[PDB]
């Protein structure tokens, strides 16, 4: 950055906003639907929706109904989905083995939207926290304290299954050390050669993660492996080994109050960088919108900040919704 | 960046974040007082408190009620109030002439604190859009446009009444080209050596600010109307570098990005590029949101601390906050 | 920047090409109608519409005729027009005169587009090349040398009466030393406070202007005659640089860099070291060879946007392109 | 950069433009013959010459003919030849073994060249696509898509017979991820320790290559394996990856209409650094000069271009008619 | 930086100094008690405190003191300690078999601190010098030369057994070259996967240790190891290895005439950075603060220029009074 | 930096440390005698010696006494000196005239220095706090308040008698804003071309000064009293490079750090930043503190040198030190 000994009132900065077409001639940043990812919460059953109370607006859906639904996404551009079943309380225990159930709901719901929709993206989660009785990250040991290389081996079963069922990407969202490359190694061994890895790579220990938790049933904090919300040098580590384990791309997660690390992000590796808008920035959003306290034009504000701090994807509950805007 | 070669399993990060201790001792950013800035809405009259519906648990005080609540923001240790002035339907004109009435409520209020509580920061609004009957923040020509330098000779002159009313700080939030050198000569030239400027030099033209809008009552003046012609477009991230440098070549002692969290990057470039005393205000809509969620129990209220430590490890040095009690409280546990 | 170690076969670049949606994700740059700035050949008199040999499918228009395709124009969503109007021979002189004629050609188009399309922007020429008997940019001593401040006297009136025409932006594209800061301070002066300049930069001393120069009917006034006492020397990088810093200094809104296709690395530099809004022109000799291929089979038509999304990637935040219509067809598309 | 604070009118640019003598003085480059490698296309007879349609004044020439030319090349000081064979119809299979074989066109034309024009450069093609009944860059498995280490143990014996042919430089175009490695470990093995290798590290999926396909014969998509012409990032990391696997050249494809990658390459990582002139930009630029739109001088300002861009070598159909205009 | 042509006296930057309520805003840093690491004298006996000569108002104290110390520690919020055990002259030799001793004063400590306060950090440290007949820092050749990796196998047995006693964090503070990568890989393969390894990265030969060598009773020079204090640039490469070979925080010794240096490495590797205020620049200030010849706020001074120079953490013999002050 | 994958064992950075000549030939930097200034203590009247208790080894001499101990200082090369005045109590006031008197204690020493000595360098002390009742640095207002711009006035009468007398080298220590430019404007109009400026651009509000306040007897009239709104908060880096970018563009010929080895970083991120002739000032209270501990036993003789190389090391081209006799008689030997 140079000045460029630029000065008032020969440099008068609002000439360029005076005007629509110069304001849109200039306008450095742009969100269109090839940046949007949309997570949805998959129900066991058939014919069935659920409603969540923190989540106005987002519904649970079982497979038959995330097929209706996925037609509109299609239609609409949208270019992902991200799964995330909603574990029956049968199916967890402390082995977290529904993890990498060929018959699970992520599994499931992967290959029939593979069958029915081949040209969308199915990013699936990799993370033992559906699976687990305490809604724990991992695999315990007698202090209570999440076991690192011990819980790597059952995410790469689980990924491993989620590449049998087809998946496009698996996105691993436990901030295990070393998981990466872990599950890199597993994917290329078994000859799952172009199964994308999306790192949650800068994964804080955030309170705004609330609404997930009543969306997924699994309603005890993470700092022992979720980062420290006060750390940003810290981000830049975390993104560097999971580039050298094999990433094919990186997210940062929270979103919007986290877009400086966003920025240094893509300022410091120029890799695919991915953002998650976390259900918490969706309910105090979606939440002001309902009350009339904010416009509805605040949700492409915030999706244009991503866009703007660097981000290449953004993971939002708004994609359906940015989506019918654009193509208007 | 250099990653020195850091690998898995000699590099486990989650070491650090294995007990309280480590992580503490490493812990790279933090909250404190220092870093807070209350903004207040102020009423005239005697004996006024109102309840805001758009912004949870924030009132509209007389200054009669300012002073009583201010001892406790005092005693919390809260460094400075930016003042916010609602003004009477009645006092809204053309002219904006209300703007530098010795007798106007922000020049009243700064008066009355500076008497009560001499070490208390007054940061004064430098700003026609509360005096408008169109709701701008300038001067209309006969296309309805925001006149840039017509409009500045007014804020010159509601500047020069907050230093003499004896505000330590104005902050010009206007976005005219240019203000913040002519708030500055105009000073310079008045003797009024030690008046602060603190310049919103990156105000976004943003969907952020409608409760605010509210609570000074100025929304039912703007209408549907919008500034996209003078605050800057939100997809604009270099065209902010070009702001700041302008407003510190200017003369501003303080910069400021506006809003808040939805421009952490912005703020991290500025503190970047310019190593210079930044500020970020988070706004009314970023307060409300937050405050909608807490209250139907769909987020802990430890978000708002969160909320506040993004700001500082982002680069910004203080936060204009209407959480800043909340937290100055939290901070004294 | 940092390789991070990557290293085969843990990193694989084809995984992210493997589908068109992880390729839509990771597609670093777009083009957009609102990229796009349409030039156009301006004809005197009524009903006239010519082809160009030298540029297929490109046409000379009247005023009447230019107003009539601009609706279209205007309903693909195009920003901006160029205006670039074809002097008749008997209008040419010594003095330039007619550069700053109220009723010449440019002059009477602005003030009908203006008045027609008043969301349309129109970008202005400044410059005298269309207006000299020997077709240099500006007036000749007796050694037959292009005076720099003597032409400068004549582009600053020039581009006051594009101003008064109503013209939003006037694009110098001279090379004369020092004229961005002239008329900048002559438009200041005379209130056209928001009248854009989009300085002509780093203007190459090119040879793929030729079809432009048949186009507007200064190819026979110029001859065989160069530029290479003003344009730049193609050999050179950093000039450019010194170039665009003297043309912000000096009040530019927009910097532009031409020609374009065979300058990427100037937008990349020049987009890189400023971060100021960037514009690049596809030349008329970039337009001919491209639709000179397409027309012969040899090049499919999706070179055009592979030739326009290069700009993007390079750091263009606006493209002066001949076919930007049939660009905004296909994104209509 | 600095600016300096330089100002009109103390800065008076133009002074240095007033005279030749300053142009010249000052002048940032310069295009030499050291600069230009000739692409050359080599048909399988005797006493051959073919016209291309789409590539007018570019002949296709058998041996005899391809060793009468490269006389006037060498006296015209051209470093290297790029040999492209046409392969005749007959010699074209799925498992491309005829681009190991060592009695090929292209490696008849090495040995021919090597023998009697010992100081001339010859890079050979390391690529499937001139040998495949589909042109298609590989093996395709059931899908059609180009598999990616299979490939490249057809690229590894081809560039190993190129070495044997005596090639100084394999020109690996193929764009399989990882190949250039492959190549360079086993040209060490074999004890080809000299044999440079040119990667294509950065060689986009572009419309550009039309009159190329002409040209060879070969005249589908390739998407999966060159670069999206939207991504400039994704270059850095290509280039990164080729350089640690040893090559010892790196080049940009197409040329002009990413003269900003060539920019970024030679900044980021001040290697060797190469560019291909493509068929597309030969036929445009040399159409419009045949029809009079453009003048012949528009020829040295695009390889003046490239020089200015950061290009160390040029791959350029024009490097006759170049070299001749610097001999006068 | 840029200084964005800032002029007197449009800028006049004693405008921020002009109230106390300005300066508070802009202040840049702060010292906080989470910066604190207290460094701690250990005895052999049981009721024993020992005054040390050189370093006025310090004291070694036997562990039964030391529990009974910590309780004011740990209310007062100091995260870590770092203790030097004060050995019995009968336990010096020249193989240093003490250091790992399982009944060693260092391992006795940890024990009875990690149970009586189990949130306390517990930094030990890795070094043969308190155990050495010579208080030289290794393994001696027939030259007096202290050998680099025989002395290595002694400090990883050392640092095994601190593991064991449950040290928290393990610091070397030998500069032996590769140290740090034999100790990680050693609590690698013994199953500490969580254990810190604190480096002494860039530990000059200095002659400000003075007074530790009196309080640890081992009061012959360094520079075949410790760094010259003339180095800068080498301080870069010393680190850059440390971090390579798995350190979780690197540290700069002594500290306050080596800010330069805390600068610089914070600066390039943005890594958890440490600093050691040594005795003699404790003794340095609380001689003079006694002598009355400089006010006791000069030690929050030295503590904040750390902060300011880029420490995240700080071992100090001034941490109690430092986190009274801080306290009130 | 790039640490071009060194790696341990190849890489044992031990191998350089094995032998004194290797040590020797990699060794980064080193203290000579060319960086060393010796501030001293200067009394009014003749045969007059007096010890500092708070700074052991250093004493108080009248001019008669300083010309003799200068024959060693020139001798064992020491480049200049920096004078320090000891001001009678009775010549301090409110205007703090007796800064300009020509025949002031530093006016004469300069003139009988630069007579007996013409190749030793003189740099003055320009500042108020030795001449004023209060011990402020300038004219303080009805507040209480150091004034900025009317103390110029007076250190820029005090700067032009100091050159008058033949000081090669004034340096301004009062940190008002603006001082370097007003000093050199008037420098320069007078006909003092050569008369160098050291600003002390980064000079802290610290409490290491406490034995120099002692020596030049300011301590009784300071009182308790406090420098912070002017001298820098000790806290604040970032700020320390605007104070030095100022100073230069107001024509500094040399920029101090002060004090120094609590401030090595901001001596390291000055030098690196402006590439600029450095200076740093090893204060009273550190050279007392290493006395302190040297005399007590605690600390060998050799921190003397070690304290000395950090300077070099940091990036410090010169280096104020009460210690520059010991030094340089160490080096001679
Ligand atoms: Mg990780
Ligand atoms: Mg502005
Ligand atoms: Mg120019
Ligand atoms: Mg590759
Ligand atoms: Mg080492
Ligand atoms: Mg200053
Ligand atoms: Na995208
Ligand atoms: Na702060
Ligand atoms: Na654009
Ligand atoms: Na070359
Ligand atoms: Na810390
Ligand atoms: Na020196």
């Amino acid at each position: 950055f140079t000045p460029a000994n630029r000065a008032y009132p020969y440099t008068r900065l609002r000439r360029n906003r005076r005007d629509d077409f110069s304001r849109r001639l200039v306008r450095e940043n742009v969100l269109t639907v090839d940046d949007l990812i949309l997570p949805v919460f998959v129900l066991d059953g058939v014919n069935q929706r659920e409603s969540i109370p923190s989540m106005p607006g987002v519904e649970r859906l079982s497979i038959d109904q995330l097929l209706i639904e996925a037609e509109e996404w299609v239609a609409l551009g949208i270019p992902a989905l991200a799964l995330f079943p909603v574990t029956p309380v049968e199916k967890k225990s402390l082995d977290a083995a529904e993890a990498y159930n060929p018959e699970g709901i992520a599994q499931r719901a992967t290959r029939a939207l593979r069958e029915r929709f081949p040209e969308l993206g199915i990013i699936t989660d990799v993370a033992l926290d559906p699976f687990t009785t305490h809604g724990q990250d991992g695999i315990l040991d007698d202090d209570g304290y999440v076991l690192n290389d011990v819980s790597i081996d059952v995410l790469v079963r689980q990924a491993l299954s989620h590449a049998e069922a087809g998946a496009q990407v698996v996105a691993p969202s436990d901030m295990m050390d070393g998981r990466i490359g872990a599950i890199r190694e597993a994917l290329e061994s078994a000859g799952h050669t172009n199964v994308r890895v999306m790192a949650y790579s800068a994964k804080y220990a955030s309170a705004y993660y609330g609404p997930f938790r009543d969306a997924v049933g699994s309603a005890g904090n993470k700092a022992t492996y979720q980062m420290d919300p006060a750390n940003s040098d810290e981000a830049l580590h975390e993104v560097a080994a999971d580039l050298a384990e094999g990433a094919d791309m990186v997210m940062v997660k929270p979103g919007m109050p986290y877009l400086d690390i966003v920025r240094r992000v893509k300022d410091e590796f120029r890799a695919p960088t991915f953002v998650y808008q976390v259900s918490g920035e969706y309910a105090m959003h979606m939440g002001a919108i309902q009350n009339g306290w904010l416009a509805e034009s605040v949700i492409l504000e915030s999706l244009t900040a991503f866009k703007r701090a660097g981000a290449d994807g953004i993971l939002t509950y708004f994609a359906k919704q940015a989506a019918e805007q654009l193509r208007r």
